[PDB]
């Protein structure tokens, strides 16, 4: 029986080894991988690997592994899928923990942006949950720490961590992580996948993925949302994408919005993640 060697790069930035029988589907390398992470909840969670364009795609789980990868590497990460609306409805600290190291690089990354004292509160978080209560000993006036907390470090987030480090004496690192998350759910692109865009006008625009719907960013001015309720019928077509909106009250007729993504593959991607959605948020 054949085997493909499979590396996954974890959400601390490790890599993970395992084999699979070159034939399996999506689910059989993501049950060894949440095994591997001692993770449960693993509804919130899936596999990425980079295309032949080099774009991010979801792995399948219910696909073979070797029909979506295709003529690529046998490489992915592992990544938050949904991110849920309220991190304290979750059963277990771990799920938390790894939803806290995927938001960690959202924001270093730049794809999640946040104020200056939102990174220091959620730095203050991570170095109390990961080294405890704060210590004088280890950090001068000059100190700065090993922990990523921001796309661009100053000397001054630095210090901000460290005076909101101190305030923090006595807190464990459940406690921790889930202040972490009250905080990080509260942002205005938590948890939003976001997608290239022109309106049906050729003007650009960016598409929001989330749990409250599908966004639609023009500029910082009218900022349109879809809750995914009113969503009855996701399509695409060649370059385009379409969303099929209920009739409102009193309304003769559904209404039908199109969009142009940047090619084919582009706008399948962008209707596969908003069914998910859909479907997840539906349920959830
Ligand atoms: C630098 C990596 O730790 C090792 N390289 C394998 C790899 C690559 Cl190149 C890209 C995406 C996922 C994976 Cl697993
Ligand atoms: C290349 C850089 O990312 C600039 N952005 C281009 C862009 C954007 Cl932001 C939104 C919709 C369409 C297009 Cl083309």
């Amino acid at each position: 029986p054949k085997s493909m060697q499979c590396k996954v790069i974890l959400l601390d930035g490790s890599e993970y080894t395992c084999d699979v029988e070159k034939r399996s589907r999506g689910q059989v390398l993501f049950d060894k991988v949440c095994e591997h992470l001692n993770l449960l909840e693993k509804d919130y969670f899936g596999l990425t690997y980079r295309d032949a364009e080099n774009q991010k795609n979801w792995l399948d789980p219910a696909k073979e592994i070797k029909k979506q990868v295709r003529s690529g590497a046998w490489h992915f990460s592992f990544n938050v899928k949904f991110y849920p609306p309220d991190p304290a409805q979750l059963s277990e600290d771990i799920t938390r923990y790894y939803l806290c190291l995927q938001l960690r690089d959202d924001i270093v990354s730049g794809r999640l942006p946040c104020s200056f004292v939102t990174l220091a509160l959620l730095g203050s978080y991570t170095v109390q949950s990961e080294l405890g209560d704060y210590d004088p000993d280890e950090c001068g006036s000059d100190y700065i720490s090993e922990f990523r907390f921001a796309p661009n470090h100053t000397k001054e987030l630095e210090d901000k961590v460290i005076e909101l480090h101190k305030s923090h004496r006595g807190m464990t690192p459940a406690e921790a992580e889930m202040h972490f998350l009250e905080n990080a759910k509260k942002l205005s692109m938590y948890g939003v996948d976001l997608h290239h865009a022109k309106d049906s006008e050729g003007v650009e625009i960016m598409l929001g993925v989330c749990a409250s719907g599908l966004l639609i960013y023009r500029d910082r001015l009218r900022i349109n949302r879809f809750a995914w309720p009113k969503v009855l019928k996701i399509s695409y077509k060649r370059n385009n994408f379409y969303i099929k909106i209920r009739p409102g009250e009193f309304e003769q007729f559904e209404s039908t919005i199109g969009f142009k993504l940047p090619n084919h593959r582009a706008a399948k991607r962008l209707w596969k993640v908003c069914v998910e959605h859909h479907t997840f948020f539906r349920l959830l």
